[PDB]
């Protein structure tokens, strides 16, 4: 781990990193939240902001020093402020902003400022491509809704790598954490979607647990069973 400033960088693989953030939830403690920072080539690419503007200027300001290539665009994973909070930070930065539509319609009720630009998905789930223009490596997926209805998920191609967001607990987790926005219907459905959008992927990502093995993707299903 490298701690720089208040975060904590994490290398998942070479051209992967894990950014952390913290933000002191009254009631709960110093809630950490995960994101990815991926090279691609000459590029960078980030997946979610930080709690705030100020943390997510850091994890532009770490990416200058430890890789030193322009951010060409990020993808946030749904609208709640660990992963839109510092959506203002990347357009001061005039870094290209992405979202699901439905992220970006409920962006300002959450308190969140939009993505510039809507990601829209097929009925199987998978990204339209044309919205998604210029993503390398970053294969976006939408498994359906669960931890919130417009949570999406994103796969690193030449990775062992795919990240859940929110969506997805680490195999060890006692619950699947606060469903005020959950669809408890549908939301185990949603995680054994996502592990079947990115079979091959053996290190699992995720929002509030570090990265874990598969078991993450099954115990979180199997806990989200028991919602029904
Ligand atoms: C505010 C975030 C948005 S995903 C949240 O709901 N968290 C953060 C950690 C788990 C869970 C909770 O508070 O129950
Ligand atoms: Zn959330
Ligand atoms: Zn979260």
């Amino acid at each position: 781990d490298q701690r720089f400033g208040d975060l904590v960088f994490r290398q998942l693989a070479p051209n992967v990193w894990q950014h952390t953030s913290y933000l002191d939830m009254p009631g709960f403690g110093a809630v950490a939240s995960n994101g990815l920072i991926v090279r691609d080539g000459g590029r960078v690419l980030v997946v979610d902001t930080a709690w705030t503007d100020d943390q997510t200027a850091q994890i532009l300001n770490w990416i200058k020093q430890e890789i030193n290539l322009p951010v060409a665009l990020a993808v946030v994973t749904h609208a709640h402020q660990d992963k839109m909070g510092g959506m203002d930070a990347l357009h001061a930065a005039g870094i290209a902003t992405y979202a699901n539509a439905l992220s970006n319609q409920l962006a300002p009720q959450e308190g969140m400022v939009a993505a510039q630009h809507s990601l829209t998905f097929a009925a199987n789930g998978w990204v339209e491509p044309a919205t998604a223009p210029n993503f390398g490596p970053l294969k976006v997926f939408y498994p359906g809704p669960g931890h919130t209805s417009d949570n999406i998920t994103v796969g690193i191609d030449g990775t062992d790598i795919a990240f859940g967001g929110c969506l997805i607990k680490d195999s060890k987790a006692k619950s699947l954490g606060n469903l005020g926005d959950a669809d408890t219907e549908h939301y185990a459905a949603s995680a054994r979607a996502f592990g079947a959008a990115f079979p091959k992927a053996s290190m699992i990502v995720m929002s509030h647990s570090a990265p874990d093995s598969r078991a993450a993707i099954t115990h979180t299903a199997r806990m989200a069973d028991k919602l029904r």
